């Protein structure tokens, strides 16, 4: 009954669908349209308090819109996603945690950094340098795989914890 307006961010391509559909319906959707943005809503029981998570997957390019900054706004809570084989996209988190904290105006928004697609062979980002990026920023790093499931819950469920102890 307390509802948690969730934002999911990232490069395209870094499976923000794949994650978010995993944790909605239970399945791995390979090549889930690119260029869809939609909210999802979940019934879900975190440290055995229920909520209502309202969660945003942002898709499409974006010179900054309006829409946009209007959602995140709305957002209590980021899940900042990059790929652990995709460089560009690790490079993107510092731009979203910019606008994160532009938006909501403050260093403290509750938010995690996820490195999914953690059941690739071919590492590109070092665990090294995402953990440490997350504990300069003082917020939770949790490797995921949207394909395998490992880490998926944990990831929306610790911002959750984050929103809360927030
Ligand atoms: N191997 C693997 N592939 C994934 C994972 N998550 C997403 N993908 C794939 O990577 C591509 C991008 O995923 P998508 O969910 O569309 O990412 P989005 O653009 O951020 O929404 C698709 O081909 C997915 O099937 C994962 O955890 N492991
Ligand atoms: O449903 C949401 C979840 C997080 C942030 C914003 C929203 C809103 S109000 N949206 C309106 C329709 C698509 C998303
Ligand atoms: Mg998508």
């Amino acid at each position: 009954m307390t509802e948690y307006k969730l934002v999911v961010v990232g490069a395209g391509g870094v499976g923000k669908s794949a994650l978010t559909i995993q944790l909605i319906q239970n399945h791995f959707v390979d090549e889930y349209d690119p260029t869809i943005e939609d909210s999802y809503r979940k019934q879900v029981v975190i440290d055995g308090e229920t909520c209502l998570l309202d969660i945003l997957d942002t898709a499409g390019q974006e010179e900054y819109s309006a829409m946009r900054d209007q959602y995140m706004r709305t957002g209590e809570g980021f899940l900042c996603v990059f790929a652990i084989n995709n460089t560009k996209s690790f490079e993107d988190i510092h731009h979203y945690r910019e606008q994160i904290k532009r938006v909501k105006d403050s260093e403290d928004v509750p938010m995690v950094l996820v490195g999914n697609k953690s059941d690739l062979p071919s590492r590109t980002v070092d665990t090294k340098q995402a953990q440490d990026l997350a504990r300069s920023y003082g917020i939770p790093f949790i490797e995921t795989s949207a394909k395998t499931r490992q880490g998926v819950d944990d990831a929306f469920y610790t911002l959750v914890r984050e929103i809360r102890k927030h």
